């Protein structure tokens, strides 16, 4: 019914690098594509085990179903900066990805978060600093330089302007060229590399960008094999109020019935300047209705929600307990979507769109048969001989530990009804990504560690209806 | 040299209605018109003296130069809520006006703050409640429905539409024909009148807006005589992140140099979130480029401000005396714009653009020669002779009295030197405008009492050079 792991990507032992130099691994995102194949994509933390350092965006192909798998394809890998003091803080930061294949182009998406330099989420500025100016109806992105106070721009090829809008001779590569794309960024004076836009410490370049938290998307034509640069689609869906704005990582979907039919949707959260990590992380979905050319926010299941009798909004909120973070995304036979978020409750809380994942209805639903211990999960849709069903995976507690995978039918009212929890994985249990194989069969990329493993290796393992119904 | 008061605006004595029933005139404004016409605005505050209640936005017109004016025009005044239990709060309310006149189609503006029923800027909820929704390109108002979560919006003709998109059999008046236009926001079933949009409390009718800060506006093509019924620009100006949004009250200017002629600007000020108005008031201007048909948000003179060896921005910052409230704008002949900026350190504060208003200067100028003890100031450019100056008047205090008309030189530099202090009001003294009258002699209008008058009696006096050179 259910194989024993294969490693994926592995982490290096007792605290040290693994053999290619690499401490840590996290964050899985399994994908099945069009033809087949297995995706599976994960934060390479070369470093560190924290969320930060110089990171990079990897995938690796099965061709087989899961049983044998290819080499590591790095999507985006930015360069650290040579010159900082510390270089477990020293690089720009890509982390968290979200996969998603759009089901009529076969057009693959990475999804990912960027951060200039330094400690990504925990290293936010209590500030807010201006990221994107609009001219004559054209976004561009802004540039600081040190001893002045006014917004340089990235125009058109690169070509950095003034303030008052003159060129000048600075140049940023918006076209990288180089393996990873690590040169994007790079700030150059004609043919002379002089730094790179993303390093805020100990520069050798006048030019850096907002201090912010962005949005990036890469896309693959060919099955995973090579992929496009870096796409910032972060002007399109972050609001001005936005502080943090990141994916809740693993697998999006395609939206298969109903009015918004082939709405990509992609989990992510947000936080505010009122109280941003301890008081404000929202779940929500940003889509695209046009197969990923244009992305638009859909509004928070935190926006005009009633919680101890009084209403709140993402923007504006500061009530631990009524955040929701991380979520995975499903839509049902009857057109609902329901958004399950990782939260502070113990148990497993549900937000539903009627909608197609544009606004949220009153009431988030808690499920004391699945137990959530304030970490990530995955949730996929499975017909079992045309019965409807929601698989859900996730740590079983008390801690990040005893991966559960957890069964629920759907009514035709799109309430879920728990009827089987089944151990998959003793011991270390974290970030995890289900998928749909083809025949009664499940995969599974997941987070855990033995044999001392830093946190974490990335094991893949297939299981079948057998293993459900137990 | 010095004239004696004329009341334009007459208070109650003794904390009773005066013969209008009116106990409390605030907030003038004073506008010379092309046609030489002197036009006085205020804030009619009906029940009491407070920055709420019932408030009209009324003017008063003098033909002959300030000698007579005649009788009291009412622009706006929304009308109460019946079934309030407190009538002293119990009205949507329009507080503090900025007039401006465009010199090329002579059209006359008052723009104006707008709250639903309660106590406007000191009655605002913590969390944001969403007020506009964009709908394929279309800009509505919001409506939310007693015990519902999603967003009615208000349409072509007042119709409201469900959350879902479609029409309804409810209206609201979006063109009132009352006089002064009491009829703004009715809320009709069919035939019937239910209540009002803008009512808070014990509503009759299903539908409000979002309880916010708004801004409106409102022109005049017959010098004064008449009004278009009021404008809502809000959604053109005001960002997500904005908490309140109004205007420095008094009297705008259209630039009349530079590569920006033609442009009319009105001093705002706004609050964020993260501190309201504890820490967060920060000055900027609003402007129109096509004759006050479309409105746009300059940058706040806080934006990127260093403060204290950081930097900062009006959307996130927490600091009481970075603050800069309502303010006064006066344009240069070398082009330059000087915002002089209602603030905490006790003296004058003065910021410079030199985009026409766009954005702001690194550093605030104080002036240790003008007290400010934190109340609306107004300022004017004139030429003597023909040596640039400009003209300035507030209270000299300890408190809000003693009033000072204030005279720098206009440096070759763009710096200002301080060189006259003349007391022109004895006894209470706070929100003041000054205009320029032809021929040497000036007009000012401005809040004071005597005699048990309740705050306050708005008066007007001319002077001409002489009084300015003692
Ligand atoms: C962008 C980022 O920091 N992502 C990290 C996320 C985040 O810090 C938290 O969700 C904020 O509350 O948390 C975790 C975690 O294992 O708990 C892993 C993610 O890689
Ligand atoms: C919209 C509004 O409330 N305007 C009021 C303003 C405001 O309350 C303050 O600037 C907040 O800091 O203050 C004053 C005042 O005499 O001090 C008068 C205005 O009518
Ligand atoms: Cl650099
Ligand atoms: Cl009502």
């Amino acid at each position: 019914a259910l194989t024993e792991k294969t490693d994926i990507f592995e982490s290096g032992r007792n605290g040290n690098p693994n053999k290619d130099g690499i401490k840590s691994y996290r964050i899985p995102a399994l994908l099945k594509t069009d033809k087949g194949t297995l995706i599976a994509g994960a934060d390479e933390r070369r470093l560190h085990s924290s969320d930060w350092g110089d990171i990079g965006m990897v995938i690796r192909r099965s061709e087989d179903n899961g049983k044998t798998w290819g080499d590591r394809v790095t999507i985006t890998n930015l360069r650290d900066n040579p010159k900082a003091s510390d270089p477990s803080i020293g690089s720009p930061v890509n982390i968290d990805m979200v996969l998603v294949q759009d089901p009529e182009t076969k057009r693959i998406f990475s999804i990912y978060d960027m951060f200039p330099e330094g400690k990504g989420i925990f290293g936010m500025s209590s500030q807010k600093e201006e990221a994107y100016k609009k001219i004559d109806g054209k976004t561009y992105q802004i540039l600081y330089r040190e001893g002045e106070k006014g917004a340089y721009t990235i125009r058109e090829n690169g070509t950095v302007y003034t303030p008052d809008g003159k060129a000048t001779d600075y140049r940023v590569v918006v076209d990288p060229v180089k393996p990873a794309y690590s040169d994007k960024g790079d700030l150059y004076k004609g043919d002379q590399l002089l730094g790179n836009i993303y390093f805020t410490t100990n520069k050798t370049s006048p030019f850096r960008i907002a201090k912010d938290s962005y949005l990036w998307m890469s896309y693959s034509d060919d099955d995973g094999k090579t992929w496009s640069a870096p796409q910032d689609i972060t002007p399109m869906v972050k609001a001005d109020w936005m502080k943090f704005l990141g994916v809740g990582p693993g697998t999006g979907i395609v939206l298969r019935n109903g009015p918004h039919k082939g709405r990509i949707l992609i989990p992510v959260y947000t936080t505010n300047n009122v109280s941003h990590l301890d008081g404000s992380q929202s779940s929500r979905v940003i889509y695209s209705d046009d197969h990923g050319k244009t992305w638009h926010a859909g509004e928070a299941v935190n926006d005009n929600r009633q919680v101890d009798g009084q209403k709140i909004h993402s923007s504006t909120m500061n009530n631990r307990r009524a955040q929701n973070t991380e979520s995975t995304v499903v839509q049902l036979n009857n057109g609902d979507v329901k958004l399950f978020m990782r939260g502070l409750t113990g148990d497993l809380q549900v937000a539903t769109s009627k909608d197609g994942g544009v606004t949220w209805e009153k009431d988030i639903k808690r499920y004391p048969q699945v137990k959530d211990v304030y970490v990530q999960m995955s949730a996929i849709h499975t017909m079992h001989e045309g019965k409807e069903y929601i698989i859900l995976s996730n740590a079983g507690g008390p801690k990040r530990e005893n991966g559960m995978v957890h069964l629920a039918r759907v009514e035709e009212n799109g309430e879920l009804t728990w009827l089987k929890h089944n151990p998959i994985q003793k011991g270390e249990f974290a970030y995890n990504s289900l998928q749909e194989l083809g025949n009664g069969e499940y995969g599974i990329l997941y987070e855990h560690t033995e044999k001392g493993q830093n946190a974490y290796t990335l094991s893949f393992r297939k299981f079948n209806w057998e293993f459900l119904s137990k």
